[PDB]
């Protein structure tokens, strides 16, 4: 109560993507004045090159900070529990070295939720019965009540609805993209947008995902990745057959089969495999150097999808559903996040611009944090984080290669 | 034989596009089963490339056919008048010639509606005091109370909700693509789709808007041509300025110059300005042939506009909002619509295939009979049409040059 909560104001720079609209919603129900928040996003809540604004995504519990309170938030919390949709969850591997890591998966995940190593192929078939016998040769399994698929899009519109209604500020456009903090004396008091409009603030909070970078110098802590997928369609017939089917894991990677409305069954590549590397001069850089910067997908449907990430999805859709190898691969698209070297989000204070905070590192796992993450964020503008989470999400260049991150590879560049 | 509506299946090919969609609401209306009607398009209602799927249209009052009766029931009708913004329309010319042909526009339009030659600056700025008195030294208008914008898009997934809660079926997608009409005997029998999906009905609409005549051979009596739009965005207190505005029109060209929720104003190049030849084989075409072919948004809204429509844009921003001749063109995109020689629409019975029923020309038009236009799509396949409309409407191959229209140039192709 320097300000009061009540009279401090808050811009949100990407307030229309995931982290962005959860901070917004957190700011509003910590006890913000709603219309001392602003909302600065380059396009509209929710926006349409946010990597959230899709028809779904896994919601797996995991280790990783906060999944569990992520989790019971999607079960409990009034506004986010119609987009979660409890299906129950199958890790499934083939192999020594699968079959190995899926025992180290199980040891740590029984120890946070129930959990169910299945040993025989009839004990997977009764937890998915459209699995076949032959198909399923030599699998195991950990199968998980807890577990399903969430309306990611449809989760952010509501945060965007919710906030509208409370009276939130908004920018969109060039009255919305983010061009420079105003810093005044080493503190930051607001943000100029590219069209030169200038909001003033107590604290701004960057949330623009795989953009972060390119706004201001990260000094390569985060590197944006796109991470490409693809659609097929099923008969209603084919769709009938994926009723009340769960979320099913190869390892690290989620799918799930059952179709949407249309027949549509959105499935993924394995990883953001991709960098686009250009000469770019974030504001706090004193030259261009090379940055990974994404294309907006409000600027760039039917772009060159990589063939390996086409085969990665034919190989999955091959393993898990053999009678729909021969489907085609539609409405190929790319969805971009940022790796930090470890995986884990980059939330801290600027260390040069007082009032200004890093909400980024999403990692390409973090949708699943949508309901809880912005009470995280509120915390550290409150100077109230805990110093564990504090730790974990520190200003931290220079602490690992992001461009490899914790994934087997170096993610290879579109250029090529 | 002879199936009663409640037995008689109809496919509509282009369902989530403007008289697609009108007609399909229609054909419920009209007392047939909608789980009897299928909607059939390559995108979801409403469909990402409709040139109905739009944050608004402007609807003005002419002599054409339905004008006066589309306009009623977006008055009256439950379903369309909420999306109906009744704001009054005003007609300026400037110049001897502009001023020569609005005075034979008020004496046809005075026939229709009430209508007020508006002929000093000061009544001018009574009806508009948005306007500069210099800016409109020399300037007549018509003021009609009978005029405003439509929430295009809005009314079509109107549609499209109704359509689902009946029990209308739908294909998109691959599902949805329409490849070719099934014939036995020169008689229409259903729909493949590209994925060979087949669809068995009575009747079949083909509504595919600017891609009508690249899905079935028209004998050049339809010319698909993009229209370019873009956004300008004010600041707030801009905005406020304009409000309780009315749609304007220059000669043949509306504008709407009151903000949406995000400041930003559409406004359209003067016409459909260019076509994009390309060979191209519809169905029923024995080869090849040049032929205009749309480019789709929802693939590529990411494209190269020609300057030559940026600069009319300019000048009819320059003309109407002086004060905000240097905002940033934005957000520009292409429209596509498909023009017949005479500007009518061409809804008829395909010469050879029976039952196959050609529903398109819109001459880039259409949007405002949305409400009723299906009406007489569904008169047309029940053999009740008036001859009147019939006629209008009738295929006429070889009746015209559908590359120039009513219009003064023939088109300039996007590939120069
Ligand atoms: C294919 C794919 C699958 C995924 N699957 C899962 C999954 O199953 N489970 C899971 O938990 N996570 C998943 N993720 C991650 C998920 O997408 C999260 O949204 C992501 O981890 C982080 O979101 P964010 O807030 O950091 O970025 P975003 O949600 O992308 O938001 C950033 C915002 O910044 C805005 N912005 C950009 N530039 C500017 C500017 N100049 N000014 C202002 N605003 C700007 C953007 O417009 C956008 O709205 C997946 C991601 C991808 C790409
Ligand atoms: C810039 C611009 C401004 C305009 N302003 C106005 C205005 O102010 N007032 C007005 O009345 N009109 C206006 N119009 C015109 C209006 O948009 C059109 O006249 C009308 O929307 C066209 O309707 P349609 O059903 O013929 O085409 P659409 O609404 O485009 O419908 C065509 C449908 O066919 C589908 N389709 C395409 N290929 C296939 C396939 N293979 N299989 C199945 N489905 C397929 C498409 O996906 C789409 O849903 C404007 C047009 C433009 C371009």
């Amino acid at each position: 109560m320097a300000p009061s909560r009540a009279n401090t104001k808050v811009i949100v720079v990407g307030g229309g993507g995931t982290i962005g609209s959860s901070t917004a919603l957190h700011l509003v129900r910590s006890g913000y004045t709603p219309s001392n928040v602003t909302v600065l996003d380059a396009y509209p809540i929710p926006s349409c090159q946010s990597a959230g604004n899709d028809l779904n995504k896994i919601m797996g519990i995991s280790g990783a900070p906060l999944s569990l309170e992520a989790f019971q938030m999607w079960n409990e919390d009034e506004l986010f529990k119609k987009f979660f949709h409890n299906t129950g969850r199958l890790d499934c591997a083939h192999g020594e070295k699968d079959i190995a890591d899926l025992k180290k998966l199980y040891q740590e995940l029984v120890k946070i939720i129930p959990a169910e190593w299945l040993d025989s192929e009839d004990e997977i078939l009764k937890r998915m019965p459209q699995l076949t016998r032959d198909q399923i040769k030599g699998w195991k399994a950990i199968f998980m009540e807890d577990g399903g698929w969430l309306a990611a899009a449809k989760a952010i519109k509501a945060i965007g609805e919710y906030l509208r209604d409370q009276g939130v500020r908004f920018g969109f456009y060039g009255a919305g993209s983010f061009k420079q903090p105003l810093l005044a004396e080493g503190v930051c008091i607001g943000v100029e947008t590219v069209d030169g409009t200038r909001y003033y603030a107590d604290k701004v909070v960057l949330a623009a995902g795989a953009w972060s970078p390119t706004l201001v110098e990260l000094q390569e802590q985060c590197v944006s990745k796109a991470w490409v997928y693809g659609h097929i369609q099923l008969t209603p017939e084919e769709a009938a057959r994926y009723k009340n089917s769960p979320v099913v894991y190869n390892g690290d990677v989620g799918f799930f089969f059952e179709p949407n409305e249309h027949g549509i069954i959105k499935v993924c590549d394995e990883f953001p495999g991709f960098t686009r590397f250009k000469m770019h001069q974030p504001f706090g850089a004193k030259a261009p150097k090379r940055i990974s910067v994404p294309r907006s997908h409000c600027k760039h449907p039917t772009d060159t999808i990589p063939d390996a990430s086409i085969v990665r999805i034919r190989r999955a859709i091959a393993t898990f559903m053999p009678q729909f190898k021969n489907k085609p691969l539609f409405n190929q698209a790319m969805c971009w996040c940022t790796d930090t070297a470890d995986g884990h989000l980059l939330i801290c204070e600027h260390p040069e611009w007082k009032n200004f905070y890093l909400a980024t590192g999403d990692s390409g796992h973090s949708f699943k944090l949508l309901p809880i993450i912005g009470k995280y964020v509120v915390e550290l503008l409150e100077g109230t984080l805990a110093d564990e989470l504090a730790h974990k999400w520190r200003w931290r260049p220079g602490s690992g290669d992001a461009l490899k991150s914790r994934r087997e590879a170096p993610a290879k560049d579109l250029a090529d």
